[PDB]
């Protein structure tokens, strides 16, 4: 299974974060596997699977030409890489807040987020 779908929850989804800091990105970016090379940008969105899955129906606008945005906020943690170096160990520094938040959907289901929203 290397469906889009699997992926986008692997990189995108903690329903309960155990904090919302820097020290929480580095922790989590390891633990999905995104340090190899350290990925530059990544967001987590917190609370429940259904609600992101709504955003691809009536909770969701279409967004110029192929995305979509939510109708409500979401708590969501942003980790961003610093130091400039693609090799481990990561750094990251953390941006948590309540956002809207802009995806790319397929058959029904989110497949990408949009990092430059933000």
């Amino acid at each position: 299974d290397d469906s889009r779908y699997t992926k986008f929850l692997t990189q995108h989804h903690d329903a309960k974060p155990k904090g919302r800091d820097d020290r929480y990105c580095e922790r989590m970016m390891k633990r999905r596997s995104l340090t190899s090379p350290c990925k530059d940008v990544n967001t987590f969105i917190h609370g429940n699977k259904s609600n992101i899955k709504a955003i691809c129906g009536a909770n969701g606008s279409p967004y110029r030409e192929n995305l979509r945005m939510s109708k409500s906020p979401f708590q969501v943690t942003t980790c961003k890489h610093t130091g400039g170096s693609p090799r481990p160990p990561c750094q990251y520094r953390a941006s948590a807040g309540f956002r809207h938040v802009v995806i790319a959907c397929e058959n029904g289901l989110p497949v990408h987020f949009d990092e430059s929203f933000f």
